[PDB]
């Protein structure tokens, strides 16, 4: 037969052999049944195949020829224990729910398993029964609600390496350990230096914090090519990475540095990282832009930056020094993927849904977030958390600045449109590229690294008007169509939505409908700015009032940037 | 409890509930253990969780309290059937391996399953009793001869099994393949995407009928490049496409260079049919229409779908430029704003009647040719220019490498492209005459060379196109794909610089997904070495030793009545080009 290890690797979606038996015991019928069913739902919800043995599938099948004689009851428990063992051997978490009153029979069931090196967890649901003398768990089901009870079981299974403690992709930070920093800064001081700009420093941050795991630094030619042609890294496994994470260089700088085994990156006169074992390769700007954006339009605001950069790229192993902070009053929201994962744990989340943003949050956005939350509750998640995740790297000139967005978002939560108790507000450090279906994959994969389990996507993600025509640069359905089928995003689920707009009839935000076109008022950023300058407000229900007020303040400051 | 649909979604990596029981039955020694183990291994290897119930886990555990009385034997099988049903309900493929001699016992096991809406497949592992005794795999038969079903008890043959395996007339692969094909027919095992040649021609015995059908349909007129794409699909070069790309396939192609549904398949160039707003409105809603070339109905497109031809974006992603003066891009920019995907049934076999159809072999014809030559390796060389001795050097050195590895009959597929090419390229007829001359001179050996024309339009899309060139030759049975510098490249129409970095084609090919049955054989540029007086691999140090002879230079030599240096091109092949150049100047 195939080994447990091989059988393990195909059983579930999660990898590793985790066969075992969770053996409930105790008088309480409702207590065992509520715990077994809730545990089963939890396991299935977290990608772990399981199967329950109870009265409803054993009594009238395998044990249909057994009655209430002492010998028949003994045989009843024996048969159940042997079948539980076969499920555990198969790689499933087998849950059994029978009173199983006698120590002898339970101890025998245990030996059937431990004898075959299969974990056995005796769980006493405590509400001529013989109490277990050393159960792995005691559940006081009359005094603790079902969800606490199930959490006690999940914790045991985590303890015993059955349920993964954290089943997102391991984050690879590129920061030097803090006890090695002073030495690493001293080392950096002896190296040649290459001055970088602010956008470059933001990409240093993206790498440092692990958002581009498993990169070891700025992309080498091999990674750059896999990215541009396939939207994935390929070496050692397929993982989505659809945008170049590169450092540019002029011909002059390449000539100065090619040959060095290491150099420092310098931002605002400070040495912020070391690049080791560098490799210099051609940028090829037109080809990059065409493949990455689906256009080479010179007035696209990110492409404009790329076009002014040098003709070389430098790949290498990046060691970033001092933790990157910007000291602008928003560092409190700049959580790393590791910090986000600890936050979700502290909140006891059992699902994390992520929402990428570069604009003010209106109640159309909120609709997608609210309906996601409802969908997760209905699927069996008990404590879903929303990761409201505005982007905070470079953005284009007419976007609403980050500080104003963060103030607006704070007003939306203050008004209760989103619940602050089940929402984490954090800033994603990447520059924004405005590359539509190519970029949405990057936005999604970054959140995956940070432990998101569900990624919300709507219409025209990461898009903008074509600078020459004013028509949409990208077809507005493509971002969700591409993301739903994109390779290398296996630890999360994409949750796609139709566009939401203000429905004049219902006086609220709702999903757009082809028939009923005229019932819908679409309100853009341009239109918001126009309304504000004439002292008007969008329709009631489009945006939380306090959050609209923040925007009037922004628009007033823009107007100021006079007769009296 | 959680439903079957939901528990199924987390059982394994493939979507969908596929719980069921595969119930082997037959005489001791007929082959049940052997089949079950080999079936188990197949399933695990293809990502499908399964579990086997046999003597090694049932007998000494659950059934340890059962002996040999008839009542106990009946209980043995009843308990195994109940356990199997639990495994199948759990979403596993449960395989059972027990003699299970009695019809009533096996019928009861079936009924337990079918009553709970779980599929049950009764597989009769059928070998003659004398054969099973002959094998006597565990020594049970000669132990029964001295003091058992088939001897002192009866075996009752299944009356309507789902499958019968005649193990004395087939091998283990035959058994596993029969079981797997049943599980595929019954939607338990998915049929994964394959490179096995898939022609879209209608079978000859159905053609007249299909032509009749086509006449009743609305029609769309296509151009010659589109007809060449029809030929590419018809012959199977774009296997496993079922027709012109639907939106889902087009988006996969553009963003990922791969089709992904059912497995990773390399397909890096759109294979699409275009249409105007007017044709879209005429045809949208129809369930099938005919494609017309030169007034003939050449194909039916069934169940079509219309989606936007975002031309700027397509061109940018496919070519890595939107330059309007790129000669293929120029054609794309003149097409309609819609694409039409669908299932393509191609009618009469495509021939061009230009004196070169003898070279226009299909992938199936090519594989038959290699078989007839008893080749044990095939290397392929894609060309769009005349063959000089620099190309021959790559070919000859590949043949050497294959002999050194131990292949005994390596065959070269010299495979010029014959679909649309840009205006200043040497026309196909002249190239084919020129290639014939190279073989006549013995620069390449005619006895170990297949010359054939690849029907694809040429796109001049560099590292994106070279994947298409390579995968197309893989489908036609190439085991080795020869690649040089700047494959499928050309100069930028505006700047004059190379469009592509010359090493990227080879670099991309060596890591491209889906290129599973061939090896890439990469080479440096080969040029005329003046010092050594022959074609040789270019070297930076020693740059002054090399004469590059371009198309431009050859035209000039021909004009002035001169020849390239000795050893650059076989003399008779050069003469063919002097005839070409003569007509060109006119
Ligand atoms: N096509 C075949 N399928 C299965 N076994 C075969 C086949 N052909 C020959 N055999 C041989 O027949 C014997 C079957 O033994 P086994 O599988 O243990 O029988 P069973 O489990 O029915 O008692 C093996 O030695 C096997 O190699
Ligand atoms: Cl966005
Ligand atoms: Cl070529």
């Amino acid at each position: 037969h195939v080994s447990r290890n091989k059988r393990g690797q195909v059983v579930g979606t999660r990898g590793g052999f985790r066969g075992c038996t969770v053996w409930l015991t105790g008088l309480s019928g409702a207590g065992k049944t509520t715990v077994s069913m809730a545990l089963e739902e939890y396991l299935v919800c977290h990608g772990i195949p399981c199967y329950t043995l109870d009265g409803d599938n054993i009594r009238q099948g395998l044990n249909k020829n057994l009655g209430f004689s002492p010998e028949d009851r003994e045989e009843n428990v024996r048969r159940i224990a042997e079948v539980a063992k076969l499920f555990a051997d198969a790689g499933l978490v087998c849950i059994t729910s029978f009173i199983s009153p006698y120590t002898q029979d339970r101890n025998n069931a245990r030996q059937i398993h431990e004898g075959a090196s299969l974990p056995f967890f005796e769980v006493f649901v405590d509400a001529e029964y013989e109490k277990p003398e050393a159960p792995e768990l005691v559940l006081k089901t009359d005094s603790c609600d079902v969800n606490d009870c199930v959490q006690q079981v999940v914790e045991l299974l985590q303890e015993r390496d059955i349920v993964p403690v954290d089943a997102s992709y391991e984050v690879k930070e590129l920061y030097v350990p803090e006890n090695k920093l002073h030495l690493a800064k001293t080392d950096a001081e002896t190296l040649p230096a290459l001055k970088i700009n602010k956008v470059d420093m933001q990409w240093v941050q993206v790498l440092a914090e692990g958002w581009a795991t498993p990169l070891n630094g700025f992309m080498r030619e091999r990674e750059y090519l896999q990215c541009l042609h396939f939207d994935c890294l390929l070496d050692g496994g397929v993982i989505n990475l659809s945008v170049p994470i590169v450092l540019t260089a002029t011909h002059e700088d390449k000539e100065r540095l090619d040959g060095c085994t290491a150099f420092a990156l310098m931002y605002e006169g400070r040495r912020v990282a070391i690049l080791r074992n560098p490799e210099f390769f051609e940028h090829r700007k037109e080809e990059r832009c065409a493949r990455q954006w689906g256009t080479t339009c010179k007035n696209h605001p990110y492409i404009k930056m790329v076009m002014e950069q040098g003709d070389w790229l430098i790949g290498g192993d990046l060691q970033v020094l001092d933790r990157v902070y910007w000291n602008d009053g928003l560092d409190q929201y700049r959580l790393t993927p590791t910090e986000l994962k600890q936050k979700f744990k502290d909140m006891n989340a059992d699902a994390v849904s992520a929402f990428q943003l570069r604009n003010p949050v209106h109640n159309g956005h909120a609709l997608l977030m609210q309906d996601t939350h409802k969908q997760l509750l209905e699927r069996g998640y008990r404590r879903p958390v929303l990761l409201l995740h505005p982007l905070g790297g470079w953005t284009k000139d007419d976007d609403v600045p980050l500080m104003w967005r963060m103030k607006q978002h704070a007003a939306v939560l203050e008004e209760g449109v989103l619940n602050p108790e089940t929402t984490v507000v954090a800033i994603f450090p990447s520059p924004m590229m405005y590359a539509g279906p190519t970029e949405v994959q990057w936005h999604c994969r970054a959140r995956m690294v940070a432990g998101a389990n569900f990624y919300i996507v709507g219409r025209d993600p990461a898009g903008m008007p074509h600078p020459e025509t004013g028509k949409d640069l990208y077809e507005p359905s493509h971002g969700a169509k591409v993301l739903t089928m994109a390779p290398g995003l296996i630890t999360l689920e994409i949750v796609p939505f139709r566009v939401a707009a203000y429905n004049k009839k219902k006086k609220r935000m709702d999903y757009y409908d082809s028939e009923h076109h005229e019932d819908f008022e679409f309100i853009s950023g341009t239109r918001m700015r126009k309304l504000a300058r004439e002292g008007q407000k969008p329709p009631e229900g489009f945006m939380a009032p306090k959050a609209w007020t923040v925007l009037t303040e922004y628009y007033k400051s823009l107007e100021k940037a006079h007769h009296h």
